[PDB]
């Protein structure tokens, strides 16, 4: 059962590095860790300058840093096709992991 806790989560800075922990994953799977938005209804665009893959471990957990930006150049999709500039200081985004399948979680975060 995916939750993750991301600390800290709020009054953010540009450039941060913050941490993410899963639990409930399934061990042996690769989860990719991200700062995602919702571009356009339906659509999730993230920053792939900043994802990284994780194997959970036999214990159904992750632990991994993230460096987060108040704006990033989203891409889209599985070929990461450049989407444009998202601005979290505008809407809402946040850190999170999923895997292939898109079992995963997220937590939306907030910059000062
Ligand atoms: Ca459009």
């Amino acid at each position: 059962a995916p939750g993750v806790t991301v600390t800290p989560a709020t009054g953010l800075s540009n450039g941060q590095t913050v941490t993410v922990s899963a639990t409930g994953l399934t061990p042996g799977t690769v989860y990719h860790v991200g700062q995602c938005a919702v571009v356009e209804p339906g659509v999730i665009g993230c920053d792939a300058t900043t994802s990284t893959d994780v194997t959970a471990d036999a214990a159904g957990k992750i632990t991994a840093q993230l460096k987060v930006h108040s704006s990033f150049q989203a891409v889209v999709g599985a070929d990461g096709t450049p989407w444009g500039t998202v601005n979290c200081k505008v809407v809402s985004c946040s850190a999170g992991l999923g895997s292939d399948s898109g079992e995963g979680a997220a937590q939306a975060i907030t910059f000062a």
